[PDB]
């Protein structure tokens, strides 16, 4: 079936759409090239829909059979709450998305007498109706990217009375399931200093290691029908409460397979037939379906020792070799089983003997030392992007702040520390705001994350080495400083310059703000200070932050103010 059919209405925007970076002097002062920065809108949403639509064929076999049942026979282990309306609403972010029913996302947070009517009134009607296609919105997704245009992806989601619904039957199962199931294959249990952790391990675990990146092309719409009512026929190995069953079956048949599309305007837009990227099962499915796949096509590629990597759509296999053409050729067997399954490429994958030429979750592991002069593995990636966004997100207030989740999730690399650190504290501490809560996003959750707050939670997801590393890979600093002269980002010399002054800044201050200057910037002076465990971090609630993937769920995970 054709994955997405069009009635000729447009995709349209519900607001002014900016597609240029704005000439603004805090974000002038990180890139200079700003002709190279741009925003998808609207106006690209025609050449995404054509690359989107295809029709699929999906051959199943015995492979694709006996994974699926040794999936289902882990997912039975599984015992799934439901969620309470309240439970519900506390996980709904902020700004989400308001209703057509008259309430919005504070009204659903404050358990409003209207929001929680309606949403009863939907759970009541996911109890009755098994058939009634449910109504969804497509909209174009603003992306910030630098120059070589992509066209804007496409996000297509339910009212937020059905995300409530969907929290209430399924946010236990997408949280626990995928664990149980995958094992330690399942990406998002995973810190970045585990990720890593899992990866060296992985590789050196084998005799003669082989590994892969496999990327398909336009995954949502590569999902079938088939492959989204195999992903209920595991949810449904859960023990699960009545109503929840029955909210799980009518979930899946009247928008998990498919339904109507509606632009901003009110227009019937089309008919979508694959993976909506707006649901809360997105990124578990995605995961299941990706696992099952993969799983399947390594036995009829004969791949030996197929160790996988799952998150979403992103997939890396570690194997055991068996010579460079046999793995040429096992790797060319795995991609036909993979474009049988309704899984095709979209870059042909690559056999790689080095497990720093492996791109995943566009990153890559890197080494470089710390304090002791011992070997730190740890991840980074190419800072194109993460800059682009960050200059993008100085001009202009945006809900999330990608910065505030690079500083995060890439604290002990180069790039985060000398640019995104020392931009970021310069520009808050001038305008008084290092203690004012910031939206950043971790796994595809939403969270509200204090800049002064950072040395704890640094410390806890990278270690004390995340403040000590020093003599960083050749091919590293290399790609760094092309990236800076290519974007126009001023040298790593002038970042040094400007981090010794926001320290000695930071230092002035005491408290949280000292902190921050000693852990954040120790790199930028010779006369060390000593770093030692920061209090804090043993007392942080680190709970639901490396659990599972959110992505297109709606999901909010800071804690809820009491009424
Ligand atoms: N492409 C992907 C990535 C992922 C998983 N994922 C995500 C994510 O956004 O979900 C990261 N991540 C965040 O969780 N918050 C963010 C805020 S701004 C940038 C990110 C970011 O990259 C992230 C960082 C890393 C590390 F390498 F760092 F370990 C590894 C995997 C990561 C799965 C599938 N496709």
């Amino acid at each position: 079936s054709m994955s997405y059919t069009w009635t000729g209405a447009l995709i349209t925007p519900c607001a002014a759409e900016e597609s240029k970076l704005p000439i603004n002097p805090l974000s002038n002062s990180l890139l200079r090239h700003h002709n190279m920065v741009y925003a998808t809108t609207s106006r690209s949403a025609s050449l995404r829909q054509k690359k989107v639509t295809f029709d699929r064929l999906q051959v199943l076999d015995d492979h694709y059979r006996d994974v699926l049942k040794e999936m289902k026979a882990k997912a039975s282990t599984v015992k799934a709450k439901l969620l309470s309306i309240e439970e519900a609403c506390k996980l709904t972010p902020p700004h989400s998305a308001k209703s057509k029913f008259g309430y919005g996302a504070k009204d659903v947070r404050n358990l409003s007498s209207r929001a929680v009517n309606h949403i009863r009134s939907v759970w009541e009607d996911l109890l009755e109706d098994t058939e009634t296609p449910i109504d969804t919105t497509i909209m174009a997704k603003s992306e910030v990217f630098c120059v070589q245009r992509k066209p804007a992806r496409l996000i297509v989601f339910p009212d937020l009375g059905v995300r409530v619904c969907e929290k209430m039957a399924l946010y236990d199962v997408v949280s626990t399931l995928p664990q149980a199931v995958m094992g330690s294959s399942y990406g998002f249990q995973y810190s970045p200093k585990q990720r890593v952790e899992f990866l060296v391990n992985t590789w050196k675990s084998k005799k003669c290691p082989m590994g892969f990146s496999y990327d398909t092309r336009c995954f949502d719409s590569t999902v079938t029908e088939s492959d989204i009512r195999v992903e209920e026929s595991i949810y449904q190995c859960c023990d699960l409460a009545p109503e929840a069953r029955q909210a799980i079956r009518s979930l899946t048949e009247r928008l998990y397979i498919g339904g109507p599309l509606t632009n901003s305007k009110g227009q019937n837009c089309g008919y979508r037939r694959c993976r909506a990227s707006g649901v809360l099962t997105t990124s578990c499915g995605n995961t299941l379906t990706c696992y099952l796949k993969a799983t399947a096509a390594c036995r009829a590629a004969k791949l030996q020792d197929c160790t996988m990597l799952v998150n979403g759509d992103d997939l890396v296999v570690i194997c055991e070799s068996a010579g460079t053409q046999e793995d040429a050729a096992a790797l060319r067997a795995f991609t036909e089983a993979m474009t049988r399954y309704s899984a095709p490429p979209g870059d042909p994958p690559q056999p790689e003997y080095d497990l720093e030429l492996i791109t995943s979750c566009s990153s890559n592991v890197s080494v470089a030392h710390d304090a002791s002069g011992k070997r730190v593995y740890y991840l980074t990636r190419d800072p194109t992007t993460p800059l682009a966004r960050a200059a993008w997100e100085t001009a202009r207030h945006t809900p999330i702040n990608s910065w505030l989740g690079n500083i995060i999730m890439y604290a002990p690399t180069l790039w985060a520390r000398m640019i995104l650190m020392t931009h970021f504290f310069s520009i808050l501490l001038a305008q008084e705001q290092l203690g004012k809560a910031l939206d950043c996003q971790i796994y595809g959750a939403c969270y509200s994350i204090e800049p002064l707050d950072l040395p704890q939670i640094i410390e806890r997801l990278h270690g004390l080495s995340a403040f000590t590393l020093h003599s960083y890979s050749p091919g590293e600093i290399n790609r760094v400083a092309s990236c800076l002269r290519k974007l126009g980002v001023p040298p790593l010399r002038t970042w040094r310059h400007r981090a010794r002054s926001v320290r000695a800044k930071l230092l002035s201050q005491g408290g949280r703000a000292a902190i921050c200057g000693r852990y954040l910037f120790n790199w930028a002076v010779r006369t060390k200070l000593k770093l030692t465990p920061i209090p804090a971090a043993s007392q942080l609630d680190l709970s639901g932050w490396f659990v599972a993937g959110y992505s297109g769920g709606d999901i909010y995970h800071s804690l809820s103010r009491a009424r």
